[PDB]
């Protein structure tokens, strides 16, 4: 399953030939760092790299990228090319983007493309900052649309990474309402390719609550995101445990019970009310915890597994394939060869299946 463009009916993604799938996947990043590039490039070939993850199952790679990839002549400066990577050597960042989106096309793969930052220093709580401003956003979004406008292999954007405080949802101030500004980037990409999906991620507060960044999605209920084309949005959260840094809950005396609360209340709910489908688009842990350890069983089950459920269940995308994620921790180890299969033992249950060549 998985051919051509994807869309929703309620909560659940959809290929063109209506059969349901369900995005099960990693995030391999890089090309959003200063090397702009993914990763372990100076370790392995691409094509390896890309076989590797398939053979483990991932079907879908969310690829962060920053704006500053899109400046003409902007180059990757981590690819080792002895024995390997032949193919990408005097390539732009944007024509070894090219490359990786084809090969995962080919071997059954999706992408699905992150505006993870503004450029290559660091992340912004807002869609813009004094450097990287909304036009150039949307033009690069667009930019990029028309790029792979015609190779479903790149099924959608997730329109920016992680937007927090300031952020507003709903609060109609236009210099802070995330809200607003994703129906601005969203049309302006429907208005290039109308069959892509829209991911769009929560603020981080709301009505005086609190979550982790991307997260909270809890304003969406009210105030929804409404798109010039119709089954096209798919809401999308992030949540971490402690390895990334602390929480109240994880100390509330009743954890993990809790937790199912706190997810439906930020994210859950949407799924839950059948009025979308909702994607964890990024997540992790190093495992070194009981407590991480615990929150990602929990967090697992609630996704719902999918022997029972099939795709109808959440979306998700883990953190990370990278190794280099101090945070987190990754799913190959240090090598960039061997994996951590215990962890990668973890997400069995919520696994699917591969899609079809494109």
């Amino acid at each position: 399953a998985g051919g051509g463009y994807w869309h929703t009916s309620g909560r659940e993604i959809l290929d063109a030939n209506n059969v349901p799938v369900r995005i099960a996947g990693i995030n391999w990043f890089g090309f959003e760092t200063c090397n702009y590039v993914v990763h372990g490039l100076w370790s392995r070939d691409y094509r390896s790299m890309l076989d590797q993850i398939k053979s483990l199952g991932y079907n879908t790679i969310r690829l962060p990228y920053s704006d500053d990839i899109l400046k003409p002549g902007t180059m990757p400066n981590s690819i080792n090319f002895y024995q390997m990577n032949q193919d990408l050597q005097g390539l732009t960042s944007l024509q070894v983007m090219d490359k990786i989106v084809a090969y995962a096309g080919q071997i059954g793969l999706r992408i699905i493309l992150d505006r993870h930052r503004p450029d290559c220093s660091g992340q912004s709580a807002l869609w813009y900052t004094s450097s990287v401003s909304e036009a150039t956003w949307i033009s690069d979004l667009q930019a990029l649309a028309q790029r792979y406008k015609g190779n479903p292999t790149v099924v959608g954007f997730d329109l920016h990474n992680e937007p927090h405080d300031p952020a507003c949802w709903g609060c109609g101030d236009p210099s802070i309402d995330w809200r607003l500004a994703a129906e601005r980037a969203g049309n302006a990409v429907l208005s290039v390719n109308p069959n892509l999906l829209i991911f769009v991620e929560g603020v981080q507060s709301y009505n005086g609550d609190s979550y982790w960044w991307g997260g909270n999605l809890q304003g969406a209920g009210q105030y929804p995101v409404v798109l010039n084309v119709p089954n096209r949005l798919v809401y999308s959260a992030h949540d971490y445990a402690t390895s990334v840094g602390p929480q109240t809950w994880f100390s509330d005396p009743t954890f993990p019970n809790n937790m199912p609360g706190i997810w439906n209340k930020n994210w859950g709910y949407l799924f839950n009310q059948n009025i979308a489908p909702v994607w964890l688009g990024e997540f992790g842990t190093t495992l070194q915890s009981t407590t991480d350890q615990t929150w990602l069983k929990t967090l697992v089950q609630y996704l719902r597994p999918t022997a029972q459920y099939g795709a109808d269940s959440f979306q998700w995308t883990f953190w990370s394939w990278n190794p280099d994620s101090g945070d987190t921790g990754g799913i190959l180890k240090d090598d960039w060869q061997t994996v951590d299969t215990d962890k990668d033992g973890y997400l069995a249950p919520i696994k699917s299946s591969i899609f079809d060549p494109v």
